[PDB]
């Protein structure tokens, strides 16, 4: 109950901050001294809810020889009138007297809403009690404050500004790699069985936060205890020993924890993740992917020609072709190579968070990215933008709305210094309009064709590299007769044929075949079908041909 | 008045999920301790109001050897300021004290709503009371907290995040087996008469909870004594115990009972239900069955050769055709078939909760068919959506509006491993936008033609499986003559030729005929009226030859 750092795992570079922002002025506040500057008092961690927020408090605070003081938001809330803010004032003076001190306040937006937006007037007297503590604190006092939350908006910004809290400290949701890590520390605990695999595991848990994976080790625990519920009879007041040493959870207790409902992330919101698609599972379109090699790849990379040739460069690309072309996952492979951070936005998820009125976050996209640079920001289905008002024809209303007025915003607000990056992608490029299109904002116009059979052969090599394929398999007799199919295509004839496959596969288990025939294939490929006219195409050749003349 | 196991029934699953969490660490603390997690102390019930959620508490409270605490919960909220949370903490330190116990608090979120939406800080206090004692509890404590709500989303999230309330169990609408059952509970206290089928009333009853079970039961007592208010005159201190002996409840006052007042259920929400319908029961149409067949049964049965493939599978099917042509019926007998859950949901439905605004239920939908895993999600009149703004013609605006952009988020927000399935059906699928249309959304696409004359056959066969036709009937040659008819037209005919037996049954019983004649038939026949053009059918046959130029 007692926390270390090795109870926690995975966000290590966050943790690098802290003992930066929090060990290091503690154990030497000479550093700063010598240095003659001021220690920061403005810790401020925030992130997702159930993300160890809490739980990086403690593993700081006990890793001081500091005192510490804990103050729950809700508990202060509980608390009658006056009184409250009395045990903020009883809070800062023990702190100041027992002079090396941590001060970590949990949920930090119950005891402080926006002022505009709340109605008590104690609660507006408690924030007040707390900007005014905040300030009655002395540098000489070497006292450290800590305060988390889940929602970093709801906030009063008085905190957030200078002298308060200025070290804004995100846990974002940790990689396959870390959250590997986070099994660990939950299942050394645990009696396990000799199959079970956390590195499986890990691969097929992608959108946890370390609460999921507990509620997943939790989970797993109880199915194997279901198994057991046989051999245990509930009247007895004590079940024996020998059904607990064989208590040993299995594998498939996590193969069946992983179909059940604990399963349901929190990952409805705007995230930032590594990618994990490359260029060899893109078939095809190697000029558009050099041009990214050098559009985006060259500033994350060498920023010293620029300053050598005293040029910015464009920030602003657009993607765009016909649809079904593959240009989500363009930006996911190119953010992959360069290590770049990546944040996939599509277009309902603006306006869903709008019907919500999620902006800020909006902001924050461009924030966060900024927190997280060398990110790039990758917005998908640009013409959901323009279908908001049905599209440019519409409702008669165009591409632009609220939407876009605040993209233009927040895209000229950002300085041309930073290597953020913004990509745009659309299918329907005519139908947004040339504001969002102006140089500066987005003036790479980058068209994704159909590969020809070549890129078509690449694709269904490239597609079909997980897939047990049958060895008289002639791709390029696929290739010549797919001709006007898209890449979208050629893994739906796969998902067809797979299905025809199993249409031979648990047939012939209902009456192993890991292999995808040219039966399946003919099949497929008599009933392969084009979705894309050729007559769309000449739209977008034309535009190819030329679009800036908009 | 104090309940056993016995005492209620029906939901089975439901009681079995809580042994798991209420009984399993109370009576065996040891098995959590020999596997060393932790007892999950964060119980939450939920469901439609009247649906025992009350009565399970103490089904499973009085049936441990824990003590039990109970709160209500507009019983706080009726104490005064201060004194309110004073209980509270009145209540945990007695738990606390006798640590094997139970903490059940009916009507959770008149305590606790929302903190964005509530008014009164002495409210906002009563839930950080809350939020701070569930905290305060320890897990030497051994002690389980209860909570029941009718309103699962009015609750403030913070309860329902981790470490306070992670066990989130709904206890459905039963079905008709479970029903019996609960007819069985109030009828064995009642006296009956002999007559009495339960089951024929369970058969009966479709969307009734226990409440409207148990106002069932009541009623028909009722009139019961009605027929024996003859012989019951009031002004007498005391009636004789002869009529009281004769006080025996037939089944024709549950007839009475049935077409009364109480058999208004509540309905009114988003449900899931298991179906009825079969194969059988929808004639012809064999290829799109099979092709149900192929999508959706294979992995909800045999998600072991995707595994195998490597291949995630397409989860969005749409139904599209002609209307009238029974698509309604398709999803629930597949649903049927392979047992998997089933939520009925229609356009105006997703309209008429969101003119009072229910969004987390539509959510819900999603989060309640991944908590009744496998499931799939039937949306009905997928053109009311796009006739949200009158249609793609419309009021200018096509199908895209706040509907849309909210089903798109939690379509895309939905985990490929996930069983959960989502089928679409519209009758005018040239209005809906490509954008739902899309990969990863719905990109199967279904054709539901009008039969032939052997499917008017098989239908004529399917629709008359419960009607005492004549012997003469010549289905054939009805089949024969009908044949630009839909399989609605046909059962329009067979709602015309029953009426026009009536004019000839009850006209005989003005002046036992269970026989649909020729003449009943072949006036209804010369009366028979086609409801579809061939035009509008040569439109649909063009998007039957290609609708993927979209
Ligand atoms: N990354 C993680 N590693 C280990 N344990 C974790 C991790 N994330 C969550 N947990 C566990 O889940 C709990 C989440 O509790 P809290 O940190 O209080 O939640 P939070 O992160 O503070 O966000 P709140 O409390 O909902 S505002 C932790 O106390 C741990 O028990
Ligand atoms: N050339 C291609 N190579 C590999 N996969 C492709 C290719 N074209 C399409 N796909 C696949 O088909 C889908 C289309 O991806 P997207 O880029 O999202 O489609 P789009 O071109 O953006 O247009 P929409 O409206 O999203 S279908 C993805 O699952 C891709 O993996
Ligand atoms: N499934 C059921 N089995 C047996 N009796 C039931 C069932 N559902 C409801 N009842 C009866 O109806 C009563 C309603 O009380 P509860 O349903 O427990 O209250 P509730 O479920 O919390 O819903 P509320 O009070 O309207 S929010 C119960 O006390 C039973 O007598
Ligand atoms: N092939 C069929 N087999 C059996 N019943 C059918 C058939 N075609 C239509 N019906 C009946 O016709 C009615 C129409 O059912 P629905 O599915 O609602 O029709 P639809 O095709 O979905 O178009 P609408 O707009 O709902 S009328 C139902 O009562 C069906 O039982
Ligand atoms: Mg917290
Ligand atoms: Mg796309
Ligand atoms: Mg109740
Ligand atoms: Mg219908």
């Amino acid at each position: 109950n007692e926390v270390g750092y090795d109870d926690i795992g995975g966000c290590r570079k966050q943790l690098a901050q802290i003992r930066e922002m929090v060990e290091l002025p503690l154990r030497h506040p000479q550093l700063f001294k010598s240095i003659g500057i001021k220690p920061p008092r403005g810790v401020l961690l925030y992130g997702p809810p159930g993300t160890g927020k809490t739980l990086m408090a403690r593993a700081v605070a006990n890793e001081t020889g500091a005192f510490f003081f804990l103050i729950n938001g809700p508990e202060i809330m509980s608390k009658m009138a006056g009184e409250s803010e009395s045990n903020l004032r009883k809070a800062f003076e023990e702190a100041e007297k027992n002079s090396p001190a941590i001060i970590f306040i949990d949920e930090i937006d119950s005891i402080a809403p926006k002022r505009e937006k709340t109605n008590g007037e104690v609660e507006r007297r408690v924030v007040s009690q707390l900007l005014t503590l905040m300030d009655g604190m002395k540098a000489r006092s070497n006292v450290v404050v800590m305060a988390a939350t889940n929602r970093p908006n709801s906030i009063d910004p008085a905190l957030r500004r200078f002298g308060r809290f200025d070290r804004e400290v995100d846990i974002g949701i940790p990689d396959p790699t870390g959250r590997l890590e986070i099994l660990q520390i939950h299942t050394k605990n645990m009696k396990l069985a000799d199959d079970v695999d956390l590195e499986q595991i890990a691969a097929e848990t992608h959108g946890y936060v370390g609460s999921d994976l507990a509620a997943l080790c939790s989970e797993a625990a109880m199915q194997q205890i279901r198994e057991k519920m046989d051999l245990i009879d509930l009247d007895e007041d004590t079940i024996d020993a020998e059904v607990l040493d064989s208590l040993g959870v299995t594998m498939d207790n996590f193969r069946y924890a992983l179909g059940v409902s604990n399963p349901s992330a929190l990952r409805e919101v705007a995230v930032v993740e590594v990618p994990n698609v490359r260029w060899e599972d893109i078939g095809g379109l190697e000029q558009v992917k050099q041009e990214l090699k050098e559009q985006v790849q060259y500033p994350v990379d060498h920023p010293e020609k620029f300053l050598k040739f005293g040029l910015s460069p464009s920030r602003g690309v657009l993607f765009y072709g016909p649809p079904g072309t593959g240009k989500t996952m363009l930006a996911k492979a190119v953010a992959n190579e360069c290590a770049a951070n990546f944040i996939s936005v599509k277009g309902p998820e603006l306006l869903s968070m709008w019907f919500g009125e999620s902006e800020s976050n909006i902001r924050d996209i461009f924030d966060k990215a900024r927190a997280a640079a060398p990110c790039v920001v990758f917005l998908d289905e640009l013409d959901s933008i323009a279908k908001a008002r049905g599209g440019s024809i519409g409702d008669a209303g165009g591409a632009s709305d609220r939407v876009v007025n605040q993209l233009l915003t927040e895209m000229d607000g950002m300085t041309s210094k930073k290597n953020v990056f913004v990509i745009g992608a659309t299918n329907r490029p005519e139908q947004l309009d040339p504001a969002l299109c102006r140089p500066g904002r987005l003036d790479q116009l980058i068209y994704v064709p159909l590969p020809d059979e070549a890129g078509r052969l690449s694709i269904l090599k490239a597609q079909l590299r997980k897939t047990p394929v049958s060895k008289d398999v002639d791709l390029a007799y696929i290739a010549s007769k797919t001709h006007g199919f898209s890449g979208a295509d050629l893994a739906f004839i796969t998902q067809r044929a797979v299905k025809l496959a199993i249409k031979e596969s648990i047939a012939a288990e209902i009456e192993p075949v890991p292999e995808l025939t040219k039966r399946h294939f003919e099949e497929a490929m008599r009933d392969a079908r084009r979705s894309v006219s050729d007559v769309e195409i000449r739209r977008y050749e034309a535009f190819a041909q030329q679009m800036k003349n908009a």
